[PDB]
């Protein structure tokens, strides 16, 4: 009926490309799954599916998916990189990745990225290649048949308790039960080969604390009532909401392409604020698909005060701040405040197809 229940409509997948893009993606994974296996070194590699297409939020088209493989590395110690909460040093097959008694995140992806190329170059039947490294990616990049992506992040898995700087995060509580962050916080934890800057660089041997399968588990599983959106009278906006979001910033960032200042923000960016306006918001009937407009709004206006106060916290890690000024300028977040302002303003002309 409204604007906004009209953009959903054109954002949901086709039933046939999530079929094709399915097959498509399986064969590939479980390929490679397979063939590393075969390496000494990831012997013992397993899968977890991550990202928007798992959590049921992808939108417009079946065509990026994320994937870990991870491996677990028993007796792992690992030490906080020079006070950043998120990036650490793991302490300990896995010789030729050692330097120091150090494991050095870099040397593990290399030797991933090295594998699995040599591995797709060799599948026949299918037309897969590797998209060129990215930087700051952990994950090495796979498009499929000219049309899909896969990005597949090596991650080590850890059944220790969570670091420290964790304590404060995941604040749930209200929302979802303090027995439901419990039963996740005894969940493992992963550390993938994304390094912490250092100057102008990178420090190349730190790795990246990652709950990619947390955000899953929440997404998948998101209402204060056990039974939200399992029925006619219990179908909650939130997943919407994010779809929306998401929407948003994916229409500036390709009108604003060759505008540096939206060059930094990403889809993990609304994502992180999505996560904080569901603590600030814990009720289903906060929720309620009659206040669709309403309920994008108040994402969209949390959202433009995180920009303005240049506060958005990683939703694990508190003291890891995503819009600090170390990581974004002050004059991004202003052009992008200037830009969603202005989509509030006129109501969304961002979405109009014509
Ligand atoms: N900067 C980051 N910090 C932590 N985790 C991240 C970050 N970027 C990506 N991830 C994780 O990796 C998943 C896949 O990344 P990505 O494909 O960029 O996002 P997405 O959520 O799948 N959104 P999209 O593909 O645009 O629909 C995310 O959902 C997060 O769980
Ligand atoms: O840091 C990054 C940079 N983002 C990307 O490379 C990207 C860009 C466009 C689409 N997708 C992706 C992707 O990452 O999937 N990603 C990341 C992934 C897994 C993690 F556990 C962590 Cl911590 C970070
Ligand atoms: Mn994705
Ligand atoms: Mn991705
Ligand atoms: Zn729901």
């Amino acid at each position: 009926a409204s604007k906004l229940r009209a953009v959903l409509e054109k954002l949901k997948l086709s039933r046939d490309d999530i079929s094709t893009a399915a097959g498509m993606v399986k064969g590939v994974v479980d390929h490679l799954l397979l063939r590393l296996k075969c390496d000494s070194a990831f012997r013992g590699v397993g899968l977890l599916n991550t990202g928007s297409y798992y959590e049921h939020v992808k939108i417009s088209a079946p065509n990026e998916f994320d994937v870990m493989f991870k491996l677990e590395v028993p007796r792992i110690q690992l030490e906080e990189y020079s006070n950043t909460r998120a990036y650490y040093f793991v302490k300990f097959h896995l010789s030729q990745f050692l330097e120091g008694e150090i494991l050095s995140a870099s040397k593990m992806l290399s030797k991933f990225r090295k594998i699995i190329k040599e591995e797709i170059n060799d599948i026949k039947d299918t037309d897969v290649i590797m998209k060129r490294k990215r930087g700051g990616s952990p994950a090495v990049t796979l498009l499929i048949s000219e049309k899909i992506s896969v990005d597949i992040t090596l991650a080590l898995e850890s059944k220790s308790s969570w670091p420290a700087s964790t304590q404060e995060g995941l604040r749930i509580q209200n929302w979802l039960s303090a027995k439901v962050r419990k039963q996740l916080r005894l969940k493992p934890f992963y550390l993938v080969p994304k390094h912490a800057k250092e100057g102008n660089g990178f420090q190349e041997e730190t790795w990246r604390l990652s709950f990619s399968h947390i955000e899953k588990e929440i997404l998948n599983n998101h209402g204060k009532s056990k039974t939200c959106c399992e029925n006619k009278e219990e179908k909650c906006c939130r997943k919407d909401c994010l779809k929306l979001m998401k929407y948003l910033l994916e229409q500036l960032k390709e009108r604003f392409k060759d505008e540096e200042h939206l060059d930094k923000f990403s889809s993990y960016h609304v994502k992180t604020a999505f996560f904080h306006v569901c603590t600030q918001n814990p009720q289903d009937s906060q929720w309620d698909r009659k206040d669709l407009g309403l309920c994008f709004d108040n994402c969209v206006t949390y959202f433009l005060q995180c920009l303005r106060t240049e506060k958005l916290e990683n939703y694990f890690i508190p003291e890891f701040n995503l819009f600090s000024s170390n990581l974004i300028d002050k004059r991004s977040k202003e052009f992008l405040t200037k830009q969603i302002e202005y989509e509030r303003n006129n109501e969304f002309p961002v979405f109009d197809e014509f």
